[PDB]
């Protein structure tokens, strides 16, 4: 586009605009750090206890919150992309055709080598990853682990329903 584009917040602007600013640190610290990968599939009750929100109150306010947040679909990649559509107008989703590509439209670039590392380079192998999987090749905060696996929930969705409808099964 020509125009200018609207920038999203911070983590603590949100928190401020919803009398909640003094769980900043404990957000960040444990990887719910995007505005963007807040909610309802990513942020659980359980996980705001572990990182220490103890004030039940606060927690069902914070998660009433992030689910607020608008699903920002995710972009694709500035080098080659594969896109799901549906219908002539309808929102992009993108199938990714690298797994670095992939993190980098969550943010999680950063954990590209330890996916290497690991052998984990193919969507067949990542789908099927739990939480616990994905601490394990040593993404340690919370809310990276979340974000990471509801990620590939919505992609595993995406690939399962074309393999469905039978031509690239």
């Amino acid at each position: 586009i020509s125009g200018s584009r609207t920038l999203e917040q911070s983590v603590g602007e949100w928190l401020e605009s919803i009398g909640l600013q003094q769980y900043e640190s404990k957000l960040l610290l444990n990887g719910f750090d995007d505005v963007r990968f807040l909610g309802s599939n990513v942020m659980e009750e359980q996980d705001l206890r572990e990182i220490g929100i103890s004030d039940p109150q606060h927690r069902r306010k914070l998660l009433q919150a992030a689910r607020s947040l608008p699903k920002v679909k995710p972009s694709g990649s500035s080098g080659e992309n594969l896109y799901f559509q549906s219908g002539s107008s309808g929102p992009e989703y993108p199938l990714f055709v690298t797994v670095g590509d992939w993190l980098d439209s969550i943010k999680m670039g950063q954990y590209k080598s330890n996916f290497m590392a690991a052998g984990f380079t193919t969507f067949d192998l990542i789908s099927r990853m739990s939480i616990d999987d994905i601490r394990r090749i040593g993404v340690i905060l919370i809310g990276h682990q979340r974000r990471i696996v509801s990620s590939i929930q919505t992609l595993r969705l995406h690939m399962m329903h074309i393999q469905e409808k039978g031509f690239h099964v």
